């Protein structure tokens, strides 16, 4: 059985030829997207794997894929036309909740050891002292608010119950698996009594700019506000101003709306990238990454690895369809 | 029965009034210093209670204190080295420090910086700030912290708590301590040093100050850490030989480094209106690093270690006025 | 809207009122099993919501509730196999597949304390030869020593897992299948090697043909004499000849026990003959070295209130031609 | 630089031997308490360890082992009454700590099992006959709990630290405050704890001011559904107005460790009935009461760091180090 891959980076690599030699199976690969023009690359193969950074729209891959003997596409992470695929899909539900729970929390520490605004105070003033406004506190005299808790979130509520916080969480949805970690409440409760608050509800049209002025007026003067979720959750100028006037105390960002103008971009001139972002990496009680909280070994293996021995399940009979 | 207290800034104020009437103690307050012009108000106190900024330099006031009658000097920090003790002594004259007031303050701090380096976080704002760049290279590919062996050198209550917590994320932790604590078992595991920075991914100072401590950290002791490895102090700079640490980082000896306290700190940390030539070539060398962060050892600094610097004086030395000795007299 | 329940029990009530008072929907309710006689109280309903200890086995009860407009049957356990599937084409299926995880992970690790503490032996050297001394063979450890493996790991494997791991033990585990989500709490590793490596083994797996008798002789000497034996899961997956046998010889050092193959008939009876109570029950209850409850790890008010109320909940979402998951 | 030892068990025994081996000391043993006799195995050794039962009150010995020019007794415990210091004028050492996870963890299994009502499903089970599910006998998952310590020091804080990890709320009165223990722990009063706590457990010291400190008021105080548990001291406990209570059902049902007046017969065999008290049988006939003969000790950690840490500050001691497990 051999297997054809598509959009890899050099760190796929390795947990690649790891599977290809641990489950003795043929891998042929490649780290341009798959189009018309790379579809003949499939021959033989039992799937084509695909980390898309864009939609395979034109059907006629589709064509070829049940015409060389592809039984299915397996994703490493919406992009497939589904009409087209009457083929198997499948893609990776679960790749390490642990890896955007823990960038969480390191922001959120990060931020309320007042950190940033230290060395702020040390480099450009010169400025060594402890002032009255940057006293910090102990995580375990904090309650920590949710917004939206599914594999990501709940990571993030053993985490810090661990530490001793007080998880208070919204979610429309109840797992009760989740009572020992977190207290179930409303969306304006948790804003209103969370030192930190923290996003892991999807994205939809109704959850866009789910987090505006209102929130922020509503959010505690002193807390910190974290989005290791999507940029469109946030809307973004208001979150500027809550910073400029005081509403919050701090954010932490792995996300932007409209990231994918520079997020994954190289060489960009002074020009390219937006002057909200300017605005904020330069915020010393702000703290933002390049969408990075997803990147951890276990995450490269666990999207290379989960795929392709689901892959190896399909060239005979898995839940990821 | 009286107390007055010295060098007392806003911050403390309501734990103070908040411990007077938690005790029915009468408290006379000072922002200044003690010395031979503020004695006085000690006057029908039995202690007076002290968060120093330079030694107790006036054989005058030891004197003139066992003339009132204050039976005890109550520090509202860890550190006596600002007290005459021959004078306490030849003025029967007790003396006592808060020695423990917030480790999860420190271990926090401690796990804050480990974390944040461990992501890469200042790495990748380089990139991004400086080389206009925000890809993810290869070499940024950070790890979950259940997957990593954290190293203590020294477990104090500082230590034990950082075991505490980088286990309840289900971290292992190794350790050296001179000494043995069943208490620590649940939490960690003892070694020795050697093996402590051999195998650590994360290595984190907690071990006290002395001369047999000096630069417990210094070439060799970096040569044999791992190349992806963290060195962490929140603990004391002198612990650390510092052109050795950025000679490590330089080398690539390890991968970066946490500091909330630095040698020779203490002739810049908490001045300002500093110029350049008052903050040195070590400190600045260290701040450009992107796998570096430093904090002006404010590892310490959270209300419930402020409150506690001052309760927690303030009842030792209301049990010395009821005639009892608590175990923060300094012996 | 109205939804008719089955089954019920005192102690569902409040649990049931409150919902009800909630919602805005009226239950009509009674102790007794759906049937030919009973079904006469679906009328009008959009559901009904069954508990049952038998198959609801007539064709008649299932055609007079698509007669009556019923939309739904949910069950308030995990086990729809109570249920004949050719008839409820006329009938959707619910059920309540999750309600406490930790119920069951809560009963595990305090029947594991207990024997790993042996207490049920103490007390017999206290009790029967007046003996409070303490022998060299009744030495106890401290949790974080031991290391804890659990066959077969699910919601409930984990919970046990989180807490053990918690409290500083060292977890391996046997599945079938990878769940990224339980590395900080646990190892993976093969069953032979769970087997021979644990201190404590509890069996967490699910009942299948070729899951039944899982633990037999093979695996009770593979053990550590030392071990543990927990299965809060299902009887079936224990040989309880070869347990019995297992334990009398010293080749595991105990047994606690919520479930046991057969059970049936006794687990859920009252006012019984010592004929009505098989004669490996009382061999393994009489011993001090074991620990059995009757099948009720799942026993706490958050199972009650999440069986009742989640499957009220999916029944009123499918009431408004909603199609909650545990659509079965 | 060679060691007496008294008291030992046959359970020390390799502790000791792998310690000797370890350190190059040479050691002697011996089972019996050290009295007069047995003195004259302590010759040429620069110090002693004993485990006592009872009170060392022959000056002969105390004397004679100056004479023989030993320089400290080594306790392998935390109790001293034994030693008469009249006599030692000799340096006296115990053992503060040596496992508080041990009793900490009877402490939280013995509050699980009875959370858990295994005791109570034992008695309708084996006695009733009763297999079914009883309102009464519903449990609670312990995140859902709070958990209040009377008392805090190594083994009270190794207790919260263990039920917070759990996730039940840890509530404590403690004459002292420990900074170190904020995370587990918020301290309170007496009152409160008794108030507010599902779960008591009982971790102050035994002192003359201590004694019967839970007694009838508190014991009103408590919830009809609060266990007591005392891992700690018997005298610090009523048993009388604790039975009573229990009878009355002021609280649910008591997990015991140590009782008022438990060393006639704690470490003895075999008694007559005439010898095991009244109160005892009375406690131990109670389902919702758990006894332990002051085993909460008694684990291969304790039994080690008991031998070890005393013989390794005797060898601090023969090398002229005076080690802060002197007690004068």
């Amino acid at each position: 059985t051999k297997i054809a891959m598509y959009n890899v980076s050099p760190i796929e690599v390795p947990y690649i030829e790891d599977w290809a030699k641990k489950n003795d199976v043929e891998i042929k690969t490649t780290d341009q997207a798959l189009t018309s023009a790379t579809v003949d690359l499939a021959e033989g193969c039992s799937s084509v794997s695909l980390k898309p950074l864009g939609p395979v729209d034109e059907e006629v891959v589709y064509q070829k894929l049940s015409e060389y003997g592809v039984k299915c596409i397996g994703l490493r992470i919406n992009t497939i036309n589904f009409d087209w695929t009457k083929l198997l899909v499948t893609n990776v539900p679960v790749y390490s909740p642990r890896a955007i729970a823990e960038m969480t929390v390191t922001q959120a520490m990060y931020l309320l050891r007042k950190i940033g605004e230290f060395r702020y105070r040390m480099d450009h003033d010169h400025d060594f002292t402890w002032p009255s406004n940057l006293i910090s506190n102990e995580i375990y005299n904090l309650t920590v608010g949710l917004i939206g808790v599914g594999h990501i979130g709940s990571a993030v509520a053993e985490i810090f119950s661990a530490m001793g916080a007080k998880v208070i969480a919204y979610d429309v949805a109840y797992n009760p698996e989740f009572e020992p970690f977190l207290t179930y409440t409303d969306f304006d409760t948790v804003l209103k009594e969370a030192d930190i608050v923290s996003l892991h509800t999807p994205l939809f049209p109704s959850t866009e700019n789910m987090i505006g002025e209102k929130q922020l007026k509503e959010m505690k003067k002193s807390a910190y506000l974290i989005n290791c979720a999507r940029g469109e959750l946030v809307d973004t100028g208001a979150l500027i101003k809550a910073l400029q006037d005081g509403e919050i105390a701090g954010a932490g960002l792995d996300t932007l709306a409209g990231e994918s103008s520079y997020f994954g971009h190289t060489g960009l001139t002074d020009s390219e990238i937006p002057e909200d972002y300017k605005t904020l990496a330069k915020m010393p009680n702000v703290v933002i990454t390049p969408h990075s909280a997803f990147y951890t070994e276990t995450s490269i293996r666990n999207m290379v690895q989960i795929c392709l021995t689901d892959q190896l399940t399909i060239a005979k009979g898995p839940r990821s369809i």
